[PDB]
């Protein structure tokens, strides 16, 4: 009756507001497993000490010796039963095949998740995905994996665990989807809302004089920093657009994408007699990441306050600028070639936002980054037909080499 949980990026984002729900709710959440990449050493070994993990994965393994120092440390003021590190490319793999845990909450950025996510779902764990860039890649090894071209989230397929989704657009929709029957099943239209990020109403040239800073300021919602970033490009929910083509099994001309600022509608469907279905919010991922680990009870804890709308004010939708913001363009584009497209796409994006990130580059060479990628893969081969893992795999690589050399134009 424990959720056993193993939490791939426990020092992230999601991967402490997953702690702080275990931590709420000790009776009903066990923490077999914590993984992390080892920039903040001190995190884990406070969340080690804490939860008392049987397994943890370190990303890098000079960092070893920094982790036993601190895991001593606490040691000292505490006694607990010491780890099993995992450590190297085999680790990750190791740990989403341990026995002895039911959930594993997917919160690994990019697509260092991919292959873990899938060996958990295989090894008949269900797994609470965050990490959309797994779904956006490898979309098609998910729909073979759990032989469905429809709805993956859930198990109305009515052996494999289930997939649930973190996210809060596709949870958002996951949740209106909830009894809507097959029969209005797919949905006519699928609305994510965008914030639209810090630049909305910015000039193209507005966005040329714009500085690391200020693109990691999101108004509503506090996340990670590849995110944030890819809010304001927008290419955030270009990724979302094809998550939710593999998730929901809907053609990309159902998938609109609406500007709502004030983040208080989370994302809707539309159906077949022109109902439309909408969750609404506040901007908090422990409603979305509770919801995946207790679906489809629904848990009532002391931050689950709820919306007023006469407090909120009022509510806009507006399209987006598809000239201003390309990032967008850019995921239906590749989204609609298919193949390894998205893949191209999602690893041109991971290394523009780190170029970006690391001053190498600027926001506008964001977007130029992922076009030219996308461009040369036009250019090369386009069979596509059938997806395998390892093909994702080599464009991924080849997409991240092509990203690294694109030189700003000048
Ligand atoms: N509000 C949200 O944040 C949100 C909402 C919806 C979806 N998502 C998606 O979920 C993913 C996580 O986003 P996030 O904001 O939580 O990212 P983040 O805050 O930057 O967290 C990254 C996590 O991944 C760990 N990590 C990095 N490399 C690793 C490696 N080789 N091996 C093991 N662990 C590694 C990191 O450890 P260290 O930092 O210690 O190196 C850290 O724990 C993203 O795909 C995001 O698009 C996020
Ligand atoms: O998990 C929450 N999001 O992905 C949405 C916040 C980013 P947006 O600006 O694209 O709505
Ligand atoms: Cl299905
Ligand atoms: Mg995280
Ligand atoms: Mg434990
Ligand atoms: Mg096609």
């Amino acid at each position: 009756r424990v959720k056993r949980l193993v939490v791939l990026g426990s020092t992230g984002s999601i991967g402490k507001s997953t702690l702080e729900i275990a931590r709420e709710f000790p009776d009903i959440f066990q923490i077999v497993g914590l993984a992390a990449g080892g920039s903040n050493l001190a995190l884990l070994a406070e969340q080690v000490a804490a939860f008392r993990p049987q397994y943890v994965y370190l990303g890098d393994s000079s960092k070893v010796a920094e982790l036993q120092e601190r895991l001593n440390d606490h040691e000292r003021s505490a006694a607990f039963p010491r780890p099993r590190l995992l450590l190297g490319d085999e680790g990750l793999a190791e740990l989403a095949c341990v026995p002895n845990y039911d959930i594993l909450v997917s919160a690994i950025v990019g697509f260092k998740g991919v292959l873990p996510t899938l060996k958990a779902l295989e090894a008949g764990k269900d797994v609470a995905l965050a990490n959309k860039e797994a779904l956006v890649a490898a979309g098609p090894v998910f729909r073979c994996l759990l032989s469905t071209r429809g709805l993956l989230y859930g198990d109305q397929e009515r052996k494999c665990g289930l997939l649930l989704p973190v996210d809060s657009e596709h949870s958002a929709i996951f949740q209106a989807l909830q009894g809507v029957p097959a029969s209005c099943y797919p949905p006519r239209k699928l609305l994510l809302t965008a914030s639209g990020g810090p630049f909305r109403g910015r000039t193209r040239d507005e966005l040329e004089q714009v500085t690391l800073e200020s693109a990691l300021k999101h108004p509503k919602w506090s996340m990670g920093a590849k995110i944030t970033i890819d809010s304001a490009t927008l290419m955030n929910k270009g990724l979302e657009v094809i998550e939710a083509h593999f998730a929901f099994g809907c053609p990309y001309s159902s998938i609109e994408v609406l500007v709502h600022p004030q983040a208080v509608i989370h994302s809707a469907v539309e159906l077949r007699d022109g109902a439309t279905l909408a969750q609404l919010g506040l901007p908090d991922m422990k409603l979305p990441i509770a919801y995946a680990l207790t679906w489809p009870h629904r848990l009532a804890a002391p931050w689950s306050a709820g919306v007023d709308l006469t407090r909120e004010g009022n509510l806009t939708f507006e399209k987006p600028d598809l000239n201003t913001f390309g990032c967008l363009g850019l995921a239906y584009e590749a989204g609609e070639r298919g193949g390894v497209a998205p893949a191209c796409l999602n690893a041109a994006n991971e290394v523009a936002v780190e170029r970006f990130r690391n001053k190498e580059i600027g926001f506008v060479d964001i977007e130029d980054t992922v076009r030219h990628v996308m461009a040369l893969q036009e250019r090369e081969r386009d069979n596509f037909s059938d997806v395998s893992l390892q093909d994702v795999f080599d464009a991924d690589h080849w997409a991240r080499t092509a990203a690294r050399a694109f030189k700003p134009r000048k």
